[PDB]
């Protein structure tokens, strides 16, 4: 048997974090109070702009519907 | 002297074409009457779903602003 996963590549979009949030790639704070980084519209990964260049494209999440 | 170019990776989104449109990668018609393919939100490239993985990610266009 298997889980069902949605599989593709990340779809990052600038996001306004309402509380202090860290980069899921490098571990440093997403600096500032607005537009601090990007959140993947599909899986929720949060990254610095500069870290968008560093993460693997692979984007998967379990469809728990 | 240098053109100003916007340089990134493609941002493909499923698109509902209103008139017969060809794949910018392979040259075959984007078949169907809805969701026939994907259009890059940045540069306008049109591709079949199956051709998305065949094209280079590089996405550039001249900024004529
Ligand atoms: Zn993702
Ligand atoms: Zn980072
Ligand atoms: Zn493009
Ligand atoms: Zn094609």
């Amino acid at each position: 048997g298997s889980r069902r996963a949605s599989v593709g590549s990340h779809r990052f979009k600038v996001y306004n974090y309402m509380s202090p949030t860290f980069c899921d790639h490098c571990g440093s704070l997403l600096w500032g109070l607005v537009k601090q980084g990007l959140k993947c519209e599909d899986c929720g990964m949060n990254v610095h702009h500069k870290c968008r260049e560093k993460v693997a494209n692979l984007c998967e999440f379990i469809v728990t519907d």
